[PDB]
């Protein structure tokens, strides 16, 4: 178990393989692709009907796009634990099929363990020689959404580098392929990040509302509310709202915006808690990991329920 520590990439990976092997009648692990460096990228597919009954919408949750945000992956694997290992909300398996990608960017995650704790990009290089020095691209700037128009830098060494082109990163292409393959029945998309205790929705490039703003801000407020009553007295309150207006700046190329631009009705970027305003924020004290994973699961429960209502 040990949700008492931030686990290594191999541990997270081995966990999906454990769920896949132990509960094959409800879970299926798929090795999407290979990261830039050769590491397998994996997600797990949970369904009590083998993804066959298309009348059941899909819930897609992912984390680990940003290497340094360590609290992100365990929140995703805790959802996997709650969906397969300790099912206390049976209606969630009845009503939906699920896809969870704990770590979208494995080369960057591992690298925060082996080399630099606060690296955020991927670890790719390209025909351009300067990429030998400046590796990777900001994954949450890589999606084809007004790509590179704002919130980025053309320097391959910037941490907000958008990549050589939209979806130039295989890690980002994996998320894309999931969105499209399940677009028809995807009721909700949650991409987990850190930190700020925030639940953000499109649009991130200009801070304007989308046609589905009412539902977005209603289900968020409802998720943020259940978190709050399950949270620890010392944690800050959740802020719900438009991504750009809450986060304070404009960003082009996010996965949340991209997912919304192609039709996913409810798509949010969850900025999990941090207790220090600086780099320390990306390292919520370990003793809190199981708590943040637990409360965040209560948010996911309310949000998947509300999203199911609004999808029908
Ligand atoms: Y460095
Ligand atoms: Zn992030």
């Amino acid at each position: 178990l040990p949700y008492d520590n931030y686990q290594e990439l191999e541990v997270i990976d081995e966990y999906l393989d454990y769920i896949g092997e132990k509960y094959p009648d409800v879970a299926t692990v798929v090795n999407a692709a290979e990261s830039f460096e050769g590491r397998p990228i994996k997600y797990i597919k949970i369904s009590t009907t083998n993804f066959e009954d298309e009348n059941k919408p899909v819930i897609f949750i992912d984390g680990g796009i940003h290497a340094r945000e360590w609290i992100s992956p365990p929140s995703v694997t805790w959802a996997i634990h709650k969906l397969v290992e300790d099912v206390t909300e049976n209606d969630l398996l009845e009503k939906f099929d699920w896809i969870l990608l704990p770590v979208v960017n494995p080369d960057g995650y591992k690298y925060t363990f082996t080399n630099e704790r606060f690296w955020r990009k991927t670890r790719s290089t390209n025909n351009n020689p300067l990429s030998q020095i400046c590796r990777g691209a900001d994954g949450n700037r890589n999606f084809d959404f007004v790509w590179n128009s704002i919130g980025t830098s053309n320097s391959p060494c910037s941490d907000i580098y958008a990549g050589t082109s939209a979806f130039s990163e295989v890690e980002t292409r994996v998320v894309r392929d999931i969105l499209h393959e399940h677009l028809a029945r995807m009721a909700l998309y949650l991409t987990m990040h850190s930190f700020g205790s925030m639940i953000l929705y499109p649009w991130g490039h200009d801070g304007s509302l989308s046609q589905n703003a009412l539902g977005l801000h209603t289900v968020g407020v409802a998720m943020a509310s259940v978190i709050q009553s399950n949270a620890l007295p010392n944690f800050p309150p959740y802020t719900v709202g438009n991504s750009a207006l809450v986060i304070g700046y404009y960003i082009a190329g996010s996965s949340e915006d991209y997912a919304h631009s192609i039709g996913v009705p409810l798509s949010y970027t969850y900025e999990l808690p941090g207790l220090s305003s600086g780099w320390d924020g990306f390292h919520l004290p370990p003793q809190y990991i199981e708590q943040v994973c637990r409360e965040t699961w209560e948010g996911i429960v309310v949000g998947a329920r509300r999203a199911g209502d609004l999808f029908r």
